[PDB]
């Protein structure tokens, strides 16, 4: 029963984003699942993920999120 | 029974941003999961990830947010 | 019975941020779960995660934000 | 039994922020969790986790916030 | 029954922030968490967590914030 | 024989230089001799030599410059 | 016979230098000389050796200036 | 007979020189031989060498100079 | 037989010199000879050596120099 | 017969220096010999060695300097 609702019943500067950025070299990887010679790897990731030189995450969630996740496993 | 809910019911400068970033070299790597000769590994991330050399994270959760995680196994 | 419930019923510079970054070398990993020969690894993250050389969270959680968890095994 | 509930029910410079960093050298590891021949781990990491040369968190959790966590094993 | 509940009803500078930081070296680690040829380790990690060479949490919780954990095994 | 011999015998603006550099990043290596697994090298090297991002040689023999140079071997 | 002579017999604006330099890195190895499971090597310089971001040479020889090098080797 | 024979005999603005550097970062290593599991090396250096981000030989053999230079070896 | 001889029989702004750096950060070796794990080395400077992140030379070799030099080894 | 022999016989602003060095951080090692496992090892340095951050070197050898050097062995 892995359930995720999300309701959002609605009935000057907002919200304004400014950057600026000089890079010489960069290495971003991200989400990264690396295995090597691994018998068992589960993984999970959700949500929102900002990632870089300059990461920037502004106003992520303004109305409903859910995030529901059952990470693993049965023997 | 994993369940996330998350319900916004709804009837000058606000939220203004301003980044300004200078880099040479950057190495980010975010969200990483890594196993080497591992027999068992189980990992779960949920949310807002923000990384890297000028990570800013404003407002991130404005209305309602919900992270139900159930990370494991059973033998 | 993990559950995450968030309810947000809602019926001049607020906000503003200003970031300036000066970086050369910059290394920034994030959420990292690193195993080697192990037998058995659970790991879970929740929430908000600002990593790196400049990191700000700035007004992370304005309305309901709720993280459960239940990690870990049986045997 | 792992419940989170966060409710926010509602009816000049607020939270403005400045930042000026300057480094040469950084290296930010963020959450971590490494295991080398371990037999067993269990971890757990929730709310908000800012890190970094010039981490800041203002204003983290203006409403409603609950983080439960249930982190461990049964044999 | 692990339950953190929050209720946050509501019916000049306020949090304003200033910060300069310069840095030459900088290692950060956050929060992490090491085994080497441990048998068992349970680990949880909560609420707010600011760090860094310049650290600074202003007006974490401004509202209402729960953080319920328990950390364990059974026998 | 190898014999070098420099004889001189002596019984407005002259020679006036102007330099203005910049540079942001330079790598000048100059006389190199780079031997990797080399069973036998012989290297010679006589003169002026100038070398750089600005590099500048003027009225570099004026009077009697003389380089003689017997490079090799015998078996 | 390896034999260098030099002989200088002597019976406005003369040789004025301006150097302005603005470097932000800078790396500068001159002569150099690497060897590396080298079974043999020789290596000889003479003379002037200028080198750099901004290297100027200006009336190196002004008189006599003499190099005799023999480099090598004999079996 | 390696022999280096330099004889002077002598029976407005000369040799006027103005440098102005500006550097942030400099790596300068001049006159190197670095052998690294060699059986054998040799190395000769002579004469005048100037290196570094801002070099400036000026006038360097007004009078005689000789340099005899004999590099090598016999089996 | 190595031999150097030098002889020097003598019977407005002359030879001034400037200079004004400015650095933040340095790194100079110089004259240097590494070896490893080597056999065999054998290495000879000699004259004048300037090196540094400003380096200047100025009427170096005003009378007579001699640099003689016998650089080997015989089996 | 390793003679070096220099005579000297002798029967406004001259030679005048101005230097004005700033630095924060400065790492200066001259005249180096690093030996690591090395069986056989021969250095010779002779004549003027200037180095360092702001190095000059200005009318070194106004007269007579003679530098004979024999470097080398024999087996």
């Amino acid at each position: 029963g892995v359930v995720a609702a999300a309701e959002k019943t609605k009935q000057t500067k907002e919200g304004v984003l400014y950057v600026g950025s000089k890079t010489k070299e960069g290495v971003v990887h991200g989400v990264a699942t690396v295995a090597e010679k691994t018998k068992e790897q589960v993984t999970n990731v959700g949500g929102a993920v900002v990632t870089g030189v300059t990461a920037v995450a502004q106003k992520t969630v303004e109305g409903a999120g859910s995030i529901a996740a059952a990470t693993g496993f049965v023997k």
